[PDB]
């Protein structure tokens, strides 16, 4: 009745044994790259689905069964996807179960969001009615407001109760709470996780003075609210009316220099109304983007802005030559450093010398790739020449092998350098080495090295930043330092806008745009427009209904500290 | 805790539901063709593994996990197949679970027996380690002497506690009487089966008086020891100085015009002595055979022989223009009987018009094959015209579609049909339809075909027919069927030797041989020969100490009857 893992090394993973109880649904957290995926994914589910296909780098597993992972990872439909040739009976009520019953059986599945693809796989497999089998899911509540929590956890728990074990990748509170058996991996992410923390009931998770997640469960850590809202500075854009899909010809203003969240129940208009429309007529107006916006009458304001930049979880690079120092230009100041050096100048090396994507100082053999790792540079992508030459005692490789936060105390005597290793490690990329490439960064980092170097650049003002979904993959720990980086740049008068259903970022929001009421044909309006306050007190608003407790829950936590 | 199994429509079975309890040891059993093997695996392994790999004709299938199937369906060796690059420690310790441990690791898989291949495939999924697992079994005692078979039932028991479902096809008293729960498939085969007689614990099931298993398994119903034993009658073979593979350079006696049983533990080099050897040898100085026999000394006693025959459980033909009426002849009967009516006389049909091998009769669209059904004869086989011609109201294609004991009445009054028919309705093939095409038979319906032929055969006393483990497939009444049509071929002066680890085949013999002590190096000599009950005497042979008690019991059997 356990699953057994014993000397678990995948990844970051610190040769770790672990006791997973088998019938359970079992929650893994941790910060993003904690290595709860390693574990969940690369490890368990693989052993468990090779095994039996038959029919990861760890000692020996017990008690495993067949497994089946519920991702992302899976032109066709909905109809196809589901073989189901507006939500044969008996498929349709999965749909719905699943939170889908505002799609058409016509939809391309090519056209679905990450979290609808992945509750159609749900729906999928639980149509299988299958028994004594190991589900592994990544992260269900992707895509699902605060009001589908409930049926989520439910449904969970009938797959479960069918005789199935259940192992879960999750970061959100409910989720957590209603586990039969909790895991916070990792203190850290990357080399500074891949541990178990704790582990026990979620109740014994909260009682553990060691676990950062068991700190947030119980309160002893939260999110604050913010002391005032920013209020709108005279800028607004204006869409007019909106068309596409099922928005019912709606026109609202969004005001630039604030925090806007765009909310609402699954299928409400949230990405149509702001990917469809918004983004792709502002970036058509303002950097001739090809992409046809959905049907609108117009955008006012436009005066207001010279970017839109819609920062997502794709990847910063194609290449191992890129990598988050050259995404952030600290690369280049580093080559000035090495350049600087009395050794350097003695043999006229330039700055073009400490460069991997030029001929001179990089490894021929590779091309600078480093890679199987090159023979002849063993992957630190320069000649033997280049690398006699020492910063501090370090060769460029050197420090490309080092991480943010290491990196940070050795550059400590240039600001330059120092400003830029700041940007990333408040992202929550101190774990990451310098050189790492963007072959290998999850979507999570890609999004947060991309943050990282935003909030270095010069402001103006002008810029509309566009984040959907951004807490896809992040602790709550790792969200109170998305929110950091998200407000400042704010600060600069920039606007952030986000579309999230994730109440600890809506309620740090200035101001809410709420769509609904419900999704499909009964979505496309606009519900509530306000402050985070506001929206809470309108009682057809779902957002506002689920946040209103919120807002009062961590005011009291800031009340009852401030008792000292 | 249950697999219900509604509305099953596989092959002949009748639209049956059952309840199968999970985590048990099960056993399916019932006739050769009872549609045990229909429900075990084209119904619920079938639908176990497909709802699986998506990550049959029924209704509803309950409480299934997925499945893997242990059967002879699955150059590479016996190393390669079970990865272990005589009998790395982990495997090796299964390959001697399942009696394997005579085998070297160098071995073709291809020159494994059926019964060998099967038992590799049991060891490595044992290896899995897999729980939560519907694990199907097709007659895992083939191949195995009964001193195993208690190894077998504790291997089997030890996979249902690691938490699997175990369905086991078979028919071996033993392992029915160790389940946990025992249905007995089919009144009889074909469309007399496919109903769930009884079922239950092996206990409930002997106290049914509606189950032909429980009857044997009670003792209500038995093969009697026969009254005398046959003796030699002065004809021997003697194979001289055999040495292929373990065989420690043996001289052995044959006599023929008796019922042989060659017998010894698995590896003991039984199929050696009597394939390798004996069958090549023969088969090249009678037949002129191209096969190079295994290393031997000589054979004498060949003076005494015209043929070697050896019926095996390969296909009768290889064409849908072949079935059990054309292999046996009764075909070219039946068309003289349709020569010979009024009607074909009246429009001059030869013999011929009603053969579907032959252009003028048969249906030209199909050539004859009857297929997809053919769209013009509709799978007849013969043009519209040559179907008007009936005998006693029916034509060819309607005497076709007979089944054999059907036909027996049908052709009472032609002696001829009728004699060649009873030969198939000994062997066990009364359920049989007359057209089968020979592309649908199943293994031991393809071997009684063939018994069918050779019992109507004229006879010289001067064939010598050899079986390599007949009774794979065949319930207990199966067996006494075939023996009694083997016995048959011996009361004409003709010799019948058999490979056999089936004492209820055994105790019936005239002679034994009996190779051994054990199996691999540790075999290869002849360790007792003589009656079944000098066999039965001698210690040292494992035949013998297992021969005894059946031989007590079923005398006593038959001394409580004649207590009438
Ligand atoms: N490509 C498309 N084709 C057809 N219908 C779509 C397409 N994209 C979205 N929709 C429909 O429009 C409605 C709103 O969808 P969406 O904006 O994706 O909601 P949200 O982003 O708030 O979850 C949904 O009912 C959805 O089925
Ligand atoms: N083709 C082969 N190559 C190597 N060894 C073999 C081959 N066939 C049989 N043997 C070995 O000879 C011994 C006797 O085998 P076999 O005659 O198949 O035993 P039995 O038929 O009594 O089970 C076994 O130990 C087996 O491993
Ligand atoms: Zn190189
Ligand atoms: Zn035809």
């Amino acid at each position: 009745d356990k699953i057994i893992v014993k000397g678990a090394r995948a990844h970051n993973l610190k040769n770790i044994d672990v006791e997973i109880p088998r019938g359970k649904l079992v929650v893994l957290t941790g910060l993003s790259g904690s290595g709860k995926s390693s574990l969940a994914f690369d490890t368990i589910y693989a052993e468990g689905q090779r095994r039996y296909v038959e029919s990861p780098d760890v000692d020996a597993i017990e008690g495993l069964s067949p497994a089946i992972s519920i991702d992302q990872k899976t032109r066709s439909t909905v109809g196809t996807v589901t073989e189901i040739y507006s939500v044969i009976r008996d498929r349709l009520g999965f749909l719905q179960n699943v939170g889908l019953d505002y799609l058409t059986l016509s939809r391309s599945a090519g056209t679905l969001s990450g979290g609808e693809a992945q509750r159609i796989r749900l729906a999928t497999q639980i149509g299988s009615r299958l028994t004594g089998v190991l589900y592994v899911l990544d992260e269900p509540s992707i895509g699902l407001h605060q009001r589908d929590n409930d049926r989520l956890i439910a449904t969970l728990k009938s797959m479960r109760d069918l005789g199935n074990t259940l192992i879960v990748v999750e970061h959100d509170e409910d989720t957590m709470l209603a586990a039969d058996y909790l895991i916070d991996i990792g203190p850290g992410a990357g080399i500074h996780g891949g541990e178990v923390v704790a582990a026990g009931t979620p109740e014994e998770v909260m009682n553990d003075p060691n676990s950062l997640t068991g700190q947030y469960l119980s309160g002893k850590k939260f999110i604050p609210i913010p002391a005032e809202r920013r209020r709108p500075d005279g800028r607004w854009l204006e869409v007019v009316g909106a068309r596409e899909h099922n928005l019912k010809n709606v026109s609202v203003k969004i005001p630039l220099g604030t925090f806007v969240a765009v909310t609402g129940v699954s299928g409400s208009g949230k990405s149509t109304l702001v990917n469809e429309v918004l983004y792709k007529a502002l970036a058509q107006k303002l950097h001739r983007a090809k992409a046809k916006p959905g049907e609108h009458r117009d955008i006012r304001g436009l005066e207001h802005l010279d970017k839109v930049i819609d920062i997502d979880q794709s990847p910063i690079g194609r290449t191992p030559r890129s990598n988050p120092a050259t995404y952030t230009g600290v690369f280049d100041d580093i080559r000035d450093v090495f350049a600087s050096t009395n050794e350097a100048k003695v043999r006229g090396y330039k700055k073009g010398r400490f460069s991997f994507n030029v001929k001179g100082g990089r490894c021929e053999a590779c091309h600078g790739d480093g890679i199987v790792p090159c023979e002849v540079c063993h992957g630190k992508r320069y000649n033997r020449e280049t690398l006699e030459v020492t910063y501090k005692g370090k060769n460029i490789a050197e420090v490309l092998d080092m991480t943010v936060e290491d990196a940070l105390d050795f550059f400590a005597s240039i600001p330059k350098i120092k400003r830029k290793l700041e940007t990333l490690y408040d992202v929550g990329l101190g774990y990451m080495k310098l050189g790492q490439p963007a072959t290998t960064l999850s979507g999570g980092e890609a999004q947060r090295v991309k943050l990282a170097a935003e909030l270095h650049r010069r402001s103006n003002g002008r810029t509309l930043y566009i984040l959907d979904e951004p807490t896809t993959g992040l602790h709550v720990d790792d969200i109170a330092r998305l929110l950091d980086v998200l407000h400042r740049l704010v600060d600069n008068g920039d606007t952030v806008l986000v579309i999230e259903h994730n109440l600890d970022v809506i309620k740090t929001a200035d101001y809410i745009i709420d769509l609904g009421p419900e999704g499909g044909d009964r979505g496309g309006q606009i519900v509530a427009v306000g402050t985070p306050e506001e929206v809470a007190e309108v009682k057809e608003s779902h957002t506002g209904r689920y946040l209103k407790p919120i807002l009062e829950r961590d005011r009291a936590r800031m009340q009852a500290r401030y008792e000292a």
